[PDB]
């Protein structure tokens, strides 16, 4: 009882946020590297380096 | 909980200072009526009106 239910609240909400920000940004980072869904022979890239996908 | 122990702390130190305000408030106006302590006679007062005390 040093702070009131309102204070812990807003710092509870403010963990919240950045909990979750943190693990979107996770999801994120991960998809940098585009992975092979399956062993094969790949064709073509439709895509040169240095191209906007 | 929607103060803290601190805030009411404060909050009931500050009410406490008021009351002794007020009491010693009181007292110095009661004083400002001043009284005979015994019946009997009286002599020259060694004060006049406007003086200083």
């Amino acid at each position: 009882q040093a702070v009131s239910k309102q204070q812990y609240a807003d710092a509870n909400a403010a963990y919240l946020q950045s909990k979750a920000a943190v693990e979107q940004a996770r999801i994120n980072l991960r998809y940098t590297k585009v992975l092979s869904p399956i062993s094969g022979r790949i064709g073509r890239s439709a895509v040169t380096e240095g191209a906007l996908v």
